[PDB]
């Protein structure tokens, strides 16, 4: 039932998912002057050399590029994490205009979009069990700004024509997620939640300071996708982002 419309959007989610007003909800505004440098944080370790993508799916809210996570092939570790987290999928949140689209904000600044690389803690055996744990997931967030094109993102942009509407999927093998990373791995980290229902509070958020640049043409294609299924009135898939939530009793730590 939930969505991003006027009648089923973020302000309505708490009715079906009370945890929406919880103590560690995401996203949040990252106040750069209040985040504290934590010299103890370890460098982040992103090992995607063996990543195996499989498919791309329009699920009615976003498009997901899914990976084979049946073996340790693409893992995130280090940083604030204890253990190894395996990549399961990545997706984006974007706006109807370049002035908005990201979920996290930096000193209230909204970026044109935000990429989320979702990983689950291998100590829990699988994704379904991991989401029921406070340290079950690690999501790496990367901001997108509009400027020069991101060569590594083009294969994704080009396949979107084939999954225009809800429920459509397409084979999507050999896509290298390393092509979506900025140069620097400096980051902010805080304990949070999934940003869409069920809004489970099982995420260690790791948000990179350096955004990647994508072209106006690339983000324009994102905006041609549909929230609706085929044969239904067209509603463009835009502004599929949840606004910043109360930080409450949390400190955002910086790796730099
Ligand atoms: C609800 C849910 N379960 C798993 C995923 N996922 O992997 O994208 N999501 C979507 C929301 O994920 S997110 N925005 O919190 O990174
Ligand atoms: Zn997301």
């Amino acid at each position: 039932h939930w969505g991003y419309g006027k009648h089923n959007g973020p302000e309505h989610w708490h009715k079906d998912f009370p945890i929406a007003k919880g103590e560690r909800q995401s996203p949040v505004d990252i106040d750069t002057h209040t985040a504290k440098y934590d010299p103890s944080l370890k460098p982040l370790s992103v090992s995607y050399d063996q990543a195996t993508s499989l498919r791309i799916l329009n699920n009615g809210h976003a498009f997901n590029v899914e990976f084979d996570d049946s073996q340790d092939k693409a893992v995130l570790k280090g940083g604030p994490l204890d253990g190894t987290y395996r990549l399961i999928q990545f997706h984006f949140h974007w706006g109807s205009l370049d002035g908005q689209g990201s979920e996290h904000t930096v000193d209230k600044k909204k970026y044109a979009a935000e990429l989320h690389l979702v990983h689950w803690n291998t100590k829990y055996g699988d994704f379904g069990k991991a989401v029921q744990q406070p340290d079950g997931l690690a999501v790496l967030g990367i901001f997108l700004k509009v400027g020069s094109a991101k060569p590594g993102l083009q294969k994704v942009v080009d396949v979107l024509d084939s999954i225009k509407t809800k429920g459509k999927s397409a084979d999507f093998t050999n896509f290298d997620p390393r092509g979506l990373l900025p140069e620097s791995l400096d980051y902010w980290t805080y304990p949070g939640s999934l940003t869409t229902p069920p809004l489970l509070e099982c995420v260690t958020w790791i948000v990179l300071k350096e955004p990647i640049s994508v072209s106006s043409e690339q983000v324009l294609k994102f905006r041609k996708l549909n929230f609706n299924g085929e044969g239904e009135p067209e509603e463009l898939m835009v502004d599929n982002w949840r606004p910043a939530q109360p930080l409450k009793n949390r400190q955002i730590k910086a790796s730099f």
